[PDB]
């Protein structure tokens, strides 16, 4: 019950938040604002 990225934050690029549902929902939830 924590909101974290599960890969290094730097990989959670603007491009991936924009275009990758996988990154938004699984790898980059904190950086892409989905938690």
């Amino acid at each position: 019950r924590s909101c974290i990225d599960t890969i290094p934050k730097s990989r959670c690029t603007a491009f991936q938040c924009k275009h990758s549902m996988k990154y938004r929902l699984s790898f980059c939830r904190k950086t892409c604002g989905t938690c």
